[PDB]
C-alpha cells in the first residue's frame, strides 16, 4: 500500500500500480452519453490512461491540455481521462474538451478498477476519489510507462510518458 | 420499479414509509468534510433526492420549494445527488439559499441502501433516484415519496403540508 501526499497532508492509497512490464487488468467505465466503454475496445492500439482526482474544472493547465493532444495525434493511440466525476462534469474538461482521439470515462460504474490499478484514495476528504496518475500501455496490455505522483497537486512526468510512445 | 425514459428501472432496498425511524447517514459537503444526519439535532430534514443537480438550467419549481422549506422555522433543507461536491455548486435549484445544504454520495453509498435510492439498471446504474423524505425533529418519516418516473417532479405542496 502506497502513499502520496495532497498539500503536504498524508493520504493513503489502497493497492499497488500497475509495475512496467505488468499486464493491466480489463476494466468497464462509463462515457460521456452514459454508454460503457471496456478497455477490450481499443485492441491493438496504445492506451494512455491519465488518472484525475477531479477533472472538473474552469481553469486548465496548458501542459495538461498540451501532453493529452500531442499523444492524441500520435498513431494507433487514444487518450482516457478518467475521474471519479460524474459524466455531467467530465464534459467541462479543458484537457479533453474538443480533443479528437480524447475521451473521459467516469467510475460511477464498474469502480473496482480504482483498487486493480492502485489509484484508490482510502482515507481524508478524498476518499472515494482517485490518486494522480498515468499508465502507459503497449497493443496488448503491457505496462511501458507509469508513475504515481507522490504530491497530488503537482503534474507527472509528461515528456517520459511521451519518449514511451516512443 | 421506477422509469427513466423509457421502461422500468430497478431500485435496491426500498424508501423508509411514515411512522418509521430514519437510521443516520453520513454524506459529504461542498468543502468536502463529512456530515452526519445528526449533526442537525431537533431540526426537520427535507431530504430532496435527485439524480442529479448538475445543471445550467431547472425548472424554477425545484428551487421554489427548497426555499419554501428553507424559510420556515427549525428546518433544514438536504439537496442529495451522486454528484460530486464540484459539479453540486452549480445547482440552479439550491443556489445561494439560505437554509438549503447539497450533500454527495461519494463515500456515502450506504445511505443509498438505507432510504431505498440506489438505481442499479440501465445507463443510470450507480446514480440515485428521485425521492422527497420529510423528517421532523425526531427523524420520525412524515412523508415519503419515491417518484416512479425520473423526468417528473414529486408532490412539493404535501411535502410542505406535512411540516404545518
Amino acid at each position: 500500500t502506497q502513499t502520496v501526499h495532497f498539500q503536504g497532508n498524508p493520504v493513503s492509497v489502497a493497492g499497488k500500480l500497475p509495475q512496467i512490464g505488468d499486464k493491466a487488468k480489463d476494466f468497464t467505465l462509463v462515457a460521456k452519453d452514459l454508454s460503457d466503454v471496456a478497455l477490450s475496445s481499443f485492441a491493438g492500439k496504445r492506451k494512455v490512461l491519465n488518472i484525475f482526482p477531479s477533472i472538473d474544472t474552469g481553469v486548465c493547465a496548458a501542459s495538461v491540455r498540451k501532453f493529452n493532444q500531442l499523444a492524441g495525434e500520435l498513431e494507433n493511440t487514444v487518450v482516457l481521462c478518467i475521474s471519479s466525476d460524474l459524466p455531467f462534469a467530465q464534459s467541462r474538461f479543458c484537457g479533453a474538451e474538443g480533443l479528437s482521439n480524447v475521451i473521459t470515462l467516469s467510475t460511477l460504474r464498474g469502480a473496482d478498477f480504482k483498487q486493480a490499478y492502485g489509484v484508490a484514495i482510502t482515507e481524508g476528504p478524498l476518499a472515494g476519489l482517485t490518486a494522480r496518475a498515468v499508465v502507459v500501455l503497449d497493443g496488448q496490455d503491457n505496462v511501458i510507462y507509469s508513475e504515481l505522483v507522490n504530491e497530488i497537486t503537482t503534474e507527472p512526468n509528461y515528456d517520459a510518458a511521451l519518449a514511451a510512445l516512443k
